[PDB]
This record gives C-alpha cells, structure tokens and sequence, in this order.
C-alpha cells in the first residue's frame, strides 16, 4: 500500500531513485532493493535504468526527476566513489533545497572524518542534520529501519 504516483501532481514514474557505490552492491542488492520492491515499489537504480548515449550525469538527473523520492546509501565507499557528482552538481543547482524531504539518506556504515575532504561541503551540510536513517549492527532494529525507510518514502514532499 505505497503511494500511487498517478494520483500525483507531476508525471512519476518511480517511487525512488537509489544512489549507491558499486562497492555496496551486495547489501544493497540482496537487502535493500529487495524490502523495497517486494512491497511493490517503482525504484530507479544506478545503473539497472540508465539510458545509453548519455552521461552518468544526466543518467542520476534523470532517474532524480523521475522519482518521488531519492535515495543516498552513505558509506565511506559512498564518499570515494559517488559523491563527487552531487557535490559537483548541488555547486550549480538547488536539485535539493535545504529543509524538504524529497532526499533519503541512509548510513550504511559509519564515515570517518578524515575521509570526508575539506571541499565536500555540501555533504557535511547535510550529515549536520542528522536525519539520516542508521543501518543497524542489531538484527533486532532491522525491522524499525524498514519500517521508517518505507514511512521517509511514502511520506508526503514538503511544500
């Protein structure tokens, strides 16, 4: 019972975009993708719905634009790998405007500091928030973090 992207104002097609390190690819194959698609949901995958002829930049915009929600699977790999484009991006574009909701950010794993580079800016911004949602070490909390991760994509954009 998630949200019908129809009923919605804009033209959607999915009902989040996930944005991951092909390092993280096997949680987030046989875990996440796998809670959010048995529930029926529509998700837009780096890479699974990117378009040839085109850059990644406008592949990830596209899938973004796409989505009711969109979804960081943060990570130390996350950092080295992905964030560069957001953090090149975000300088140009206000993609998220600081305060709504449309952005989902998971903690997969814990990011030391000193991994973080000094020009990340928009990164420690959004990480200052701590509204970011923990994956668990307790198998016991797994069930909370699924159920709040469903709720931060069904739940309705901020106007």
């Amino acid at each position: 019972s998630n949200i019908p992207l129809e009923e919605l104002q804009r033209n959607l097609q999915f009902h989040a975009f996930i944005s991951y390190s092909g390092h993280d690819s096997f949680w987030v194959k046989n875990e996440l993708l796998p809670n959010l698609e048995k529930e029926g949901m529509q998700i837009c995958l780096h890479e699974r719905n990117f378009v040839p002829g085109k850059s990644i930049v406008e592949n990830i915009i596209t899938c973004i634009e796409k989505s009711y929600k969109s979804i960081f699977v943060l990570s130390p790999n996350f950092v080295q790998s992905e964030w560069c484009h957001y953090e090149l991006y975000f300088a140009h574009h206000n993609l998220f405007h600081e305060g709504s909701n449309s952005l989902i950010l998971i903690l997969l794993e814990p990011i030391p500091q000193y991994s973080i580079p000094s020009s990340y800016h928009k990164l420690k911004s959004l990480m200052a928030r701590r509204t970011y949602l923990e994956w668990p070490k307790e198998k016991s909390k797994r069930g909370l973090f699924w159920a709040n991760l469903r709720a931060a994509i069904n739940i309705k954009l901020t106007e």
